């Protein structure tokens, strides 16, 4: 907490960032939210049992189908997503890497998609040497521009190291805290989405294993998104829409084990987050297991 007295970004600047990223990602946020709504909607087909054709008059009103929808998505299941963003200087790289910005832009895309969807809670954590909650799961969803500015303010990408072990334990802790709350008024699905740049040497994989093992016993699912790009001003201009990758086939196949999605091109970052989220929502939702 004492290390947290870093200076924040200028509010006007963070406000303009949020607004710019929202405009740049709105198409993808809207598409993704319509895909997640479809995934959560009961859509199982009818089934055959046992063993002139009658042609009944089958009619309904579109009005009535919107009413069925208002009751259709069950509130017994909630989704909790912690989006964890590397707050170290490796993300800034003296403006050379540009990864920090693309990561915040992806955060905006996800936050807007979950808000429009009106299902799930979003939380945001930053991590480097310390770990801070930039936006708690119990905070109001990102409908207001102030709430978006305030999250982006907290990310300046100047911590000097990345301590993945600490991030994992706090993430586990925060999810445990969240499970206790719902035990006293509720099926709860929890996902940590961890974005960072650089390399992973397997010296890194191994020391994460006990915590990841602990997370799995607590049904927490963990996905690492690893950015490693080897220009900057047209990223500024870039507009994001659907890129044609609905799911991560390999992650679907490994569910619910921890997964590393390696993203070599930063303009794929928002696409890759969208695809991971669709995959996860599809998996936690299927009656499987």
């Amino acid at each position: 907490d004492e290390q947290l007295k870093r200076p924040l970004r200028d509010y006007g600047e963070a406000l303009e960032m949020w607004s710019t990223f929202q405009t740049k990602t709105q198409a993808l946020s809207q598409s993704l939210s319509s895909q997640l709504r479809l995934i959560l909607t009961p859509t199982q087909s009818t089934k055959l049992s046992g063993a002139k054709k009658i042609i009944p008059y089958i009619a309904s009103s579109y009005k009535r189908d919107k009413i069925w929808m208002r009751r259709a998505i069950p509130s017994k299941r909630a989704y909790q997503i912690l989006l964890c963003v590397d707050d170290s200087s490796s993300m800034s790289d003296d403006n050379r890497s540009t990864a920090g910005n693309l990561a915040l832009e992806s955060l905006v895309m996800v936050a807007r998609a979950l808000t429009v969807l009106e299902a799930g809670q979003i939380g945001v954590m930053g991590f480097g040497t310390d770990v801070f909650v930039a936006h708690a799961l119990t905070d109001p969803p990102f409908t207001s521009q102030d709430a978006g500015a305030r999250v982006l303010q907290q990310f300046t990408f100047r911590q000097d190291s990345t301590d993945m072990v600490l991030l994992l334990r706090r993430t586990i802790d925060h999810f445990r805290e969240a499970r206790l709350i719902q035990a006293s008024s509720e099926d709860l699905w929890q996902l940590a989405l961890i974005l960072s740049d650089g390399l992973v040497q397997s010296r890194d994989h191994a020391r994460l294993r006990p915590l990841l093992r602990e997370a799995m016993e607590q049904r927490v699912m963990v996905v690492f998104i690893v950015m490693d790009d080897a220009s900057v001003l047209e990223l500024k201009e870039a507009r994001f829409g659907p890129d044609g990758v609905p799911v991560i086939h390999r992650y679907l196949d490994s569910f619910p084990f921890p997964y590393y999605l390696i993203v070599h091109h930063l303009e794929d970052l928002p696409g890759a987050l969208a695809a991971l989220l669709r995959t996860w929502f599809a998996e936690v939702n299927s009656g499987s297991h």
